[PDB]
């Protein structure tokens, strides 16, 4: 599995079967972009995970 | 002063005479972007601040 | 003004008349803590700012 | 596997064989605490991962 990771395509570790994309906004000026290989999403996070190469945006 | 703040334009409080845009990566899969109104940046990152409306593109 | 900034005490720039301590959790496994000198907080989070040395414990 | 997750002990998903602890400091006022279940650490992150219940701090 290969996933996008902030301008790089990285190869996932054998135990990372998913690519992931999510964003966070904890403070008015602060945005977080979580992008990369990952393990399984939460139930709440169901669509933040994808299983195909380079699928994470 | 007005500044960009993650897709919107916000009006700054009186004591905030700067627009800021700083981009970090504290972990490989996590990017952080500070964008909004601000007080003065430090000298080391002096250019991270600008002082005109919508300057922090 | 002096404020706590993640285990240290820093002197604030002239235009920063507040100490701030805000704690967020944009993802379940990720906590974010803002602690340092600051300009004025918003009304909605008015109490997140204080105005005396080392007030932002 | 059970790991600490910001004041909670959570049960890891079958594909999360590790607990994880790390911190990030991308900006002078900003500290990040990454704590929870995880998949395998990077090579650079070798000691941020642990394999026993509640081992992540």
């Amino acid at each position: 599995l290969k996933c996008y990771q902030h301008g790089k395509v990285v190869t996932c570790h054998r135990d990372m079967k998913f690519c992931y994309h999510n964003t966070g906004m904890p403070f008015r000026n602060l945005k977080l972009i979580l992008q990369g290989c990952s393990s399984s999403c939460s139930e709440t996070e169901n669509n933040k995970c994808c299983s195909t190469d380079r699928c994470n945006k």
